[PDB]
């Protein structure tokens, strides 16, 4: 019934926690934090979609290149970050060392899995494994 807070950490090269549920029709707070450890700290991106978009060069790759994600999880779903509030188009979290975001929304009815991921570094660190699964459930 009230605001669920989650917090999602990024680090070279994962997320912590790279699991995470949630319920359609869920009120979700969720602050992106980037904890990257390097000298210097290297930006970060999270992204929650569907299908990954990969490079192609009619050549095969024991690892795709990945671009990013096609169907983005958060089209159409209308966020609230300090003032503004409304749906964004291609919606993404990219941050520098240190910085965080926090935004809200209610969990839109796209029940089953998806993924975030980081596609920044032309996708080296999604292909070094900085992805996470996000399962959506039918509301309780
Ligand atoms: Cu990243």
């Amino acid at each position: 019934n009230g605001v669920h807070h989650y917090t999602i950490d990024e680090f070279n090269y994962y997320y912590k926690p790279d699991r995470m549920t949630w319920h359609v029709g869920e009120k979700v707070e969720l602050t992106i934090d980037n904890r990257s450890q390097s000298a210097p700290p290297i930006a970060h991106q999270f992204s929650i979609g569907r299908t990954l978009v990969s490079r192609d060069n009619g050549f095969p790759k024991s690892q795709a290149i990945a671009v990013g994600w096609k169907d983005n999880f958060f089209d159409g779903v209308p966020i609230t970050s300090g003032g503004q509030t409304g749906p964004v188009p291609a919606f993404s979290v990219s941050l520098n060392g240190g910085q965080k975001y926090t935004f809200s929304f209610v969990v839109p009815n796209k029940p089953g899995k998806w993924e975030y991921g980081c596609f920044l570094q032309t996708g080296q660190a999604f292909m070094n494994g900085m992805h996470g699964i996000l399962d959506i459930l039918p509301a309780q």
